[PDB]
């Protein structure tokens, strides 16, 4: 399952070769573009770095902390280095300077997926299907390479760009940088992390299926919606700690009926079983039928996309 085609492989090796010409990372050889989001711990930038003149997204994280600290966080991120997949956003590096740490990744010209659902309304079945594979492979590579678990699957931490990859970001590798920052939300948090028990990977599968939800209806799914907002849509306000409370006690959100396929449904059905016992699993969902219709399906995701965030 995590075996790779020959593209792949070439796009990889073409980013190592690119990245072993930067050398050490400092503050003074970066020019910001633009900013390209914002979220949890701080703001994303589009910039040039000058010397190579490689575009980068560089993440500046503000904390006030002793060297003792922001050296042990700069040394956990060396991990990053070693986490060479096509689901896994590319690493450059981490730094401090003055106050803030800097994180240095591949630039991912169609930004994230909560910036792309904002744009599209809704996200279609079929590109969806591409999405739950590369999100399925990426959490594969981290469990199976790295022996880690993501921990923050949501639409903001999914990738995407104009050559129709999709990868995942921001999955916790430096316990130091968490502690210290530390704030996230919780809301796409499985109910057994909510309930303080036990957590695996499976946890993160929660997550997926709450986000292919949201970007099939195109709305946060919990609570669900009634008989009139479903006819908004297809034709065919809760604080925080409600929502929570709601996730934990009440019978997890699903797709409407009559609008998506009977594979869909079920695929997002398994990933949002309340136990994780029962919750599919990384090796049943890269077979369930939802998985083998997409991968055998020739989705154009590039052309989809450019056209709906007007990419060009
Ligand atoms: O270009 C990408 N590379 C690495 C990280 C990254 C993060 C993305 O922003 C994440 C923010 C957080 C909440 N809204 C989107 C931006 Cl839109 C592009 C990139």
């Amino acid at each position: 399952e995590l075996e790779l085609d020959e593209q792949q492989r070439k796009r990889l090796e073409a980013f190592l070769t690119q990245k072993q010409k930067v050398g050490e990372l400092k503050d003074d050889d970066f020019e910001k573009i633009s900013e390209l989001g914002a979220g949890n711990g701080g703001v994303v930038f589009k910039v040039s770095h000058k010397p190579s003149g490689l575009v980068m997204a560089r993440k500046l994280i503000h904390l006030e902390i002793k060297p003792a600290i922001r050296n042990q966080i700069i040394r956990e991120l060396q991990v990053l280095h070693e986490c060479n997949s096509p689901y896994i956003v590319g690493f450059y590096g981490a730094f401090y300077s003055d106050g803030e740490i800097s994180i240095c990744m591949e630039h991912m010209d169609g930004g994230s997926l909560d910036q792309v659902l904002k744009k599209a309304g809704r996200i279609p079945e079929q590109i969806l299907g591409k999405v739950s594979i590369a999100v399925i492979k990426g959490l594969t590579y981290l469990r199976e390479k790295h022996k880690i678990m993501h921990r923050d699957v949501k639409p903001s931490n999914i990738l995407v760009n104009s050559r129709g990859e999709i990868k995942l970001c921001d999955f916790g590798v430096s316990g130091q940088l968490i502690d210290s920052m530390a704030v996230g939300t919780r809301s796409y948090m499985s109910p057994e992390r909510l309930q303080g028990t036990h957590y695996s990977v499976q946890s993160d599968i929660w997550s997926m299926g709450l986000s292919l939800v949201e970007m099939a209806v195109g709305r946060y799914p919990i609570p669900p919606p009634d008989a009139k907002e479903l006819e908004l849509m297809f034709g065919c306000p809760m604080a925080i700690f409600e929502l929570l409370d709601y996730i934990v006690n009440e019978p997890p959100p699903k797709l409407p009926s009559g609008v998506f396929s009977l594979e869909f449904q079920d695929f997002v059905n398994k990933c949002l079983i309340k136990n994780p016992a029962e919750r599919a699993d990384l090796k049943q969902l890269m077979v369930h039928a939802f998985i083998k219709r997409s991968d055998a399906e020739e989705v154009d995701f590039a052309g989809w996309l450019c056209s709906t965030i007007g990419l060009n």
